[PDB]
């Protein structure tokens, strides 16, 4: 692909976060911690799931930016409504307002209702998301395998501002502890 000339600099909304995950001073990274991170509640935040978003809005434009995703054994990344359900339980699927991909028991799928299986032969590292806002495109890539596609929602009906969505996954097996890192242009 030739997306990464709309490279965006994003940050993670503290506010929105999981009261478990705890976020860098550079608000680049993020990770599961293990307890309660002593901040008060609020609205915003995820509560059932270690879900974050980022601070920027999108309503227009090419966005591309890329996360590492280095050893974990479960996330969720993509896009969402800035009006997606924050509380209690919900699946991930563009009729709930989300556009994602996962790795979850040693498969990857894209959050479709649903779920869709991809065939990715190199496990990536790092994944790319690209953003076409007035197409209705989201598209990931693998830049460990050369930035391979992985997937691409089309026809999509975004119906609001969109925000990055982050989810680290919960560290059950002691496996994932690992962070999502969003990764310098
Ligand atoms: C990926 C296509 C898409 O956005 N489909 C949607 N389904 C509903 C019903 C809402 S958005």
């Amino acid at each position: 692909h030739h997306h990464h000339h709309h490279m965006v600099h994003i940050t993670l909304d503290r506010n929105t976060a999981n009261s478990w995950l705890i976020i860098s001073k550079d608000r680049r990274q993020v990770r599961m911690g293990d307890t309660h991170q002593n901040v008060s509640d609020n609205k915003e935040r995820f509560s059932n799931y270690p879900m974050v978003l980022g601070a920027q809005r999108f309503s227009s434009g090419k966005m591309y930016w890329e996360v590492d995703v280095t050893q974990k054994e479960a996330w969720d990344l993509g896009v969402c409504r800035d009006s997606v359900q924050r509380k209690g339980q919900f699946s991930l699927s563009p009729e709930n307002g989300f556009w994602t991909i996962w790795l979850w028991q040693d498969s990857y799928e894209a959050g479709t209702s649903p779920q869709t299986t991809l065939h990715i032969q190199v496990p990536p590292c790092q994944i790319g998301i690209f953003v076409d806002y007035e197409a209705g495109v989201v598209s990931f890539y693998n830049i460990t395998d050369h930035g391979s596609l992985i997937y691409t929602f089309s026809e999509c009906v975004f119906a609001g501002p969109l925000r990055p969505f982050f989810n680290v996954g919960f560290n059950y097996s002691g496996g994932n502890a690992a962070p999502l890192k969003l990764c310098p242009l």
